């Protein structure tokens, strides 16, 4: 709704860019051996995302809104994700999209599932979990803070209010595939 053409540019090892992801994704992936690093550039996309951290931001207060989290994928949604990020189209949770706090969790197989070549794909994403709670399997939606006010929500649900491993996002446009780790065992 709008194209959302995306353009997708390999940093080398030399770029500070590159050494920042893949620090973080090395915390807990160091094992794994990483082929390549990209940045997925996608104006439609980042204009959109801008857009509710914007409304996010104006309304939250002190919080930092974006945390910077992984996701793992097959290779055949790799271009769905690049063109639409993490749409609309079960579990623990709720039944929205799934990010997790250290790269370990989405370099898991069940995730990151290798394709033909042993390929492995991980996105290091900007997503904003805002204000959460804990949630539960029905979410559909993040429950409403207050009973009275019913219609301001929470951002995400996690699984861990204080000690986060995962974070469950339900909107569009609240989580921006900045980066894509493929690499292999
Ligand atoms: N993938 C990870 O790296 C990761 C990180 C933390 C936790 C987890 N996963 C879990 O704990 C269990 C995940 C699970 O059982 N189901 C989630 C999969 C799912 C997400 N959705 C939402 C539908 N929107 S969608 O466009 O098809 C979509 C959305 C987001 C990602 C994809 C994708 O291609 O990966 C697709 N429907 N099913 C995964």
């Amino acid at each position: 709704m709008k194209q959302q053409n995306f353009c997708v540019v390999e940093l080398l090892p030399s770029d500070p860019e590159y050494n920042t992801v893949a620090s973080k994704f090395n915390q807990t992936c160091s094992h794994f051996r990483i082929e390549k690093i990209e940045r997925i550039q996608n104006p439609d996309l980042w204009n959109s995302y801008q857009a509710k951290k914007k409304t996010m931001d104006a309304k939250n207060g002190q919080t930092m809104n974006e945390k910077q989290l992984f996701h793992g994928t097959d290779a055949g949604s790799v271009p769905h994700v690049n063109r639409n990020g993490f749409n609309r189209s079960a579990v623990a949770y709720g039944k929205g999209t799934y990010f997790a706090v250290n790269a370990n969790y989405s370099a898991n197989d069940t995730y990151s599932r290798p394709d033909a070549n042993g390929r492995k794909h991980v996105y290091y994403v900007r997503v904003l979990t805002g204000i959460y709670t804990h949630g539960n399997h029905s979410l559909i939606v993040p429950p409403s803070k207050n009973p009275q006010n019913p219609t301001d929500l929470y951002d995400t649900v996690t699984d861990n209010v204080h000690h986060p491993s995962l974070f469950v996002a339900f909107y569009d446009y609240q989580a921006y595939p900045e980066y894509l780790i493929t690499f292999r065992k």
